[PDB]
């Protein structure tokens, strides 16, 4: 749980950093790593 919610944390700050430099590549790739990590998080609670 709650080191796993870290991460998704940490993940959804560097989206919002690379898009507001606008670097399209990085904020298409860590979408992708948060998806699969929210996946995680969600089945164990699940």
């Amino acid at each position: 749980g709650s080191p796993l919610l870290q991460q998704i944390h940490n993940i959804t700050s560097f989206i919002r950093q690379a898009k507001a430099a606008g670097r399209m590549d990085e904020v298409r790739t860590l979408q992708e790593n948060l998806r699969q990590l929210q996946d995680e998080y969600d089945q164990q609670q699940t």
